[PDB]
């Protein structure tokens, strides 16, 4: 947006210097964020997303709680900056927004650039989802339904492959078939759920790599950030999202499949973190399915991908027209990998498991 409607709406936040800029910031999919620069301190400045989110009361609940309770641990989080009026978030001429403090000192990766800092994502994420286990289910409403429910996205996809909106389908039947013909897979951390068998925890449910800081001196965590989907799901979901994510050799839309791999000794890494948090509470059965957990949220999220791009990309920021298709394939390629080394990223996780 043009930035006299940008500085109006720092103008209704409790912002502690004057504002010099506002400038699009990072590469989040979903809201519409925002570097603000003042005479003193840094501030986030996010557009949520309502047609994802509609529910902007509750999504900030749920982020109020989270950050509160985290805060009363003496635990580093997003920090809300409030408005004028006290608020946590403001509803402006149609839009909703909220403001961050920018956190300090911290650098960010969309690619692993050794094994060390997958590693300390791993035991990041892992150390989450003991923090999380303090909630019960009934506290934190989901603000997205059936969101890692692979099934439902199957109909989604399967609804969006028989409209073909926009004729899009004709140039891209291998990777449509590549997940119809996986079609029997896709139930399996839903339907143990269901039985009983996979436990219901509190999760993150977007993991990935560029939603951890890390301090630029030590390397540790600092915060956990993009808090917007924390709800009921699988430790599974939040493992898988950040195998699929975080043990891939390229970008999530790297256009040059070649460079795209699938690397074990990445997996190897995050799973070490990971299980070296959660080694008291992971059941035989999540253990079992942490190998294919890579699997299926990979192909989730590239049916997902490959969905919007035949619909016209209505729900990922894009920047070019094949932009979702470019992103769905990486995806198919990784769990091409994640498949043929299937037995060696079991053997893995065996090795962790014991030790
Ligand atoms: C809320 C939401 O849809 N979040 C998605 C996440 O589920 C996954 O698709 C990711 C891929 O980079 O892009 C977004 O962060």
């Amino acid at each position: 947006e043009s930035n006299e409607v940008l500085f109006g709406i720092a103008s209704h936040f409790a912002l502690e210097g004057a504002v010099t800029g506002i400038e699009p910031y990072g590469d989040g999919h979903i809201n519409t964020t925002y570097l603000v620069t003042t005479d003193g301190p840094r501030y986030i400045l996010q557009q949520m997303n309502t047609s994802i989110f509609p529910d902007t009361v509750n999504l900030m609940r749920n982020v109020e709680l989270v950050t509160s309770t985290l805060k009363a641990q003496g635990k580093e989080t997003l920090d809300i900056v409030p408005t004028t009026s006290g608020a946590t978030w403001a509803e402006i001429d149609g839009g909703a927004w909220r403001v961050y403090k920018f956190i300090e000192h911290t650098v960010s990766y969309n690619l692993v650039p050794n094994p060390d800092v997958f590693r300390e994502a791993g035991s990041a994420f892992g150390d989450f989802q003991n923090f999380l286990s303090e909630f019960d289910a009934s506290q934190l409403t989901e603000t997205i339904a059936h969101f890692h429910d692979t099934p439902h996205r199957f109909e989604d996809f399967k609804a969006a492959l028989a409209a073909d909106k926009l004729g899009r389908a004709a140039a891209c039947q291998p990777e449509i078939d590549f997940y119809l013909s996986h079609a029997d897979q896709y139930a399996v951390v839903m339907d143990g759920l269901r039985d009983g068998s996979i436990p219901l925890r509190v999760t993150h449910n977007d993991t990935k790599l560029n939603n951890i800081l890390m301090d630029a001196t030590t390397g540790k965590a600092r915060a956990i950030i993009d808090l917007d989907t924390i709800m009921p799901g699988s430790m599974l979901f939040d493992f898988g999202d950040s195998i699929r994510f975080g043990a891939s050799t390229a970008l999530e839309d790297e256009k040059d499949l070649s460079k795209v791999h699938f690397s074990t000794e990445l997996f190897r890494a995050y799973t070490e973190g990971f299980v070296g948090e959660l080694r008291g509470s992971i059941t035989a059965r999540e253990a079992e399915l942490l190998p294919f957990s890579g699997n299926l949220l990979t192909m989730e999220c590239g049916m997902r991908f490959l969905a919007d791009y035949l619909e016209g990309d209505i729900y990922f920021a894009t920047k070019y027209p094949e932009h979702n298709l470019v992103r769905t394939r990486t995806q198919i390629k990784l769990v091409q990998e994640m498949e043929q080394k299937a037995s060696e990223t079991r053997a893995i996780v065996a090795d962790i498991m014991e030790a």
